[PDB]
């Protein structure tokens, strides 16, 4: 196959993003993508994928115990799934209802017992992806009993008790996973470029196999999400062909490489990249470039970033239009390393790109844009498809959101030149527009807004699928009130929507939600957190408009912080069709 846990996880994410609704389909999805396997192979592969990265194998007894238990859970969940399917086909049947009650208890009990074995002391990191798979299944099964347990014949006390388990464990599993993600990532940090490559690889691979799945855990709260709900993952992950295809190591460069990534920002759409070519001893290369981007929904003028790298004129500038079709899904780069025996200003070490093909996502086909030539350092190896049953240009998992640059040296005066374009990839669930569905709960992260006043975009804690918006206090000035505004599009003009906001606050705070020019909520909302600096799962709460409205109110939604002294974090807006 050539498949890894990264491929499998991306496919699970596609499923959880588009089919997050209770019923037989969800249960059978999980068997099809993850739990329907035979034997230890898949599980062993999940462990190897992290073990080989941190260069540490799990102690052999604990390793075999974890694998062995996952096999048991798989067998048991296959039986549960089949019983569920049979029950759904004939729901009033008391034999099938009794079998669901027994199967749920066995599944619930088995998972509660198994999970600590995926959290074994000194091996939490390499066990983290199987931990998260088991957690996911557990929350799934607790959600099942919450939605269907009455129909199965459980009493109200048992149902409410299992529901309280669900909401608590959404929190505990999330905090555990993020904690060990942070700890694992930090242990892999080092001062040189080889360390940075490993560090970013850890970030990338565990974003795909852990954090992306953890960001969907809140969706399991059936009282909060009683119908289908669609999340959007706005976080960016990174490739860097020059650094990642380099067998040596630039000393002390790790910090500089990490800082070449741009800081937290409102989501934008990459429109074009204009690449400048420089040359040395007949070797032509990508010396610098300029990015042009738009706000979400193309809802404001195109803006230009400051020049990346240096503006060479060894050949004419080339404008690559990124935003054709579904955008650029893939880069195929040619790396150029020059390492002469005798180096100097007239005979430089070069670490650069002498070519890149930019390939487009498209439901048919579009010729690639090519800077000079194609190459074989392929983003698809690190940023694989979410659906490998169609061609990659249709089954892609990410879109190119930005290109920045790690750079060192000047062509006129340095012995060593590094120009290492940093490619930034956003998950394709981050839609170009904010489109409100009529038959599901649409989640729109606040970082998908296009106007932020007296506030800033801050790094997410790792479990929200992206970054967050912080609205500052006014300093008791009514004209200086923190505001985030989000452009939205309603394909259905008759559906009525309640607007719910997910937020974090240390003190009770007065917030105003506008839909168009109309205020649909203006009240104090409770404190949810002890600190805005170290967010855990339970620090996020919800408030909502009491009434429901239609798109006649307008094409923007916003939140304003009325407090003169306190700040607030906005995660996302949620539209609930009534």
């Amino acid at each position: 196959t050539g498949y890894t846990p990264i491929d499998i996880s991306l496919s699970l994410t596609q499923f959880l993003l588009s089919e997050f609704v209770p019923g037989a389909g969800f249960v059978l999805g999980l068997v099809d993508i993850i739990w329907g396997i035979f034997g230890p192979s898949q599980w062993d592969a999940f462990l190897v994928q992290i073990e080989q990265l941190i260069n540490q194998r799990i102690e052999e007894f604990a390793r075999n115990q974890a694998i062995s238990r996952l096999e048991g859970l798989s067998n048991l969940y296959q039986i549960y799934a089949e019983s569920f399917r049979e029950w759904e086909a004939d729901p009033t049947n008391p034999a099938l209802r009794e079998e669901m009650r027994i199967q749920f208890n066995d599944m619930n009990s088995a998972l509660t017992t198994a999970i600590p074995l995926f959290a074994v002391q000194n091996y939490q990191v390499p066990l983290l992806s199987v931990y998260v798979q088991a957690a996911n299944l557990h929350l799934s099964v607790l959600r099942d009993v919450s939605v269907f347990g009455q129909r199965w014949g459980f009493d109200a006390a048992t149902i409410n008790s299992r529901y309280n388990d669900l909401t608590r464990l959404i929190g505990n599993y999330t905090d555990y996973a993020v904690r060990w993600y942070n700890t694992g990532l930090e242990r892999v940090w080092g001062p040189d470029s080889r360390d940075w490559v490993r560090y970013n690889q850890f970030r990338r691979e565990l974003t795909l196999t852990v954090l992306d799945i953890v960001a969907l855990f809140p969706n399991y709260d059936s009282r909060r999400y009683p119908i289908r709900t669609v999340s959007q993952l706005t976080r960016e992950i990174y490739t860097n062909p020059v650094l990642e295809n380099f067998d040596g190591s630039f000393r002390g460069s790790a910090q500089g490489i990490e800082r070449s990534i741009r800081s937290p920002h409102l989501m934008d759409i990459l429109n074009s990249i204009t690449i400048y070519t420089d040359a040395h001893r007949g070797y032509y290369y990508w010396s610098g470039h300029q990015i042009m981007a738009s706000p979400v929904g193309f809802s404001g003028p195109e803006f230009t970033f400051p020049l990346y790298g240096t503006m060479g004129n060894a050949a004419p500038q080339q404008r690559i239009v990124a935003q054709l079709g579904q955008g650029v899904y893939r880069t195929l780069s040619s790396t150029l390393y020059r390492r002469p025996f005798n180096i100097g200003i007239n005979n430089q070490q070069l670490s650069v790109l002498d070519g890149t093909e930019f390939a487009y996502g498209t439901s048919s086909n579009l010729p690639s844009a090519v800077y000079r030539k194609s190459g074989t350092v392929d983003s698809l190896d690190e940023i694989p498809p979410q659906n490998n049953n169609v061609p990659p240009r249709q089954g892609f998992s990410h879109r190119l959101s930005h290109v920045s640059m790690f750079r060192s040296g000047f062509s006129n005066s340095s012995v060593s030149i590094i120009r290492a374009p940093m490619f930034s990839w956003i998950h394709r669930s981050a839609e170009f527009n904010n489109i409100i569905a009529s038959d599901s709960i649409t989640q729109i992260p606040a970082v998908k807004g296009n106007f932020l006043f007296n506030g800033s975009v801050i790094s997410g804690p790792g479990f929200t699928g992206g970054d967050l918006v912080r609205l500052n206090s006014s300093g008791n000035n009514i004209q200086n009130r923190g505001y985030i505004e989000v452009p939205i599009h309603f394909p259905s003009t008759s559906t009525r929507y309640r607007v719910r906001v997910r937020y974090a606050s240390v003190t009770p705070i007065h917030l105003n939600v506008n839909w168009g020019n109309s205020s649909i909520f203006s009240n104090t909302v409770p404190a949810t957190a002890t600190s805005l600096d170290n967010l855990q799962s339970s620090d996020f709460g919800y408030f909502e408009s009491a009434n429901a409205f239609t798109s006649s109110l307008g094409n923007i939604v916003g939140v304003r912080n009325f407090s003169g002294t306190a700040g607030v974090i906005i995660d996302r807006f949620e539209f609930i069709p009534v």
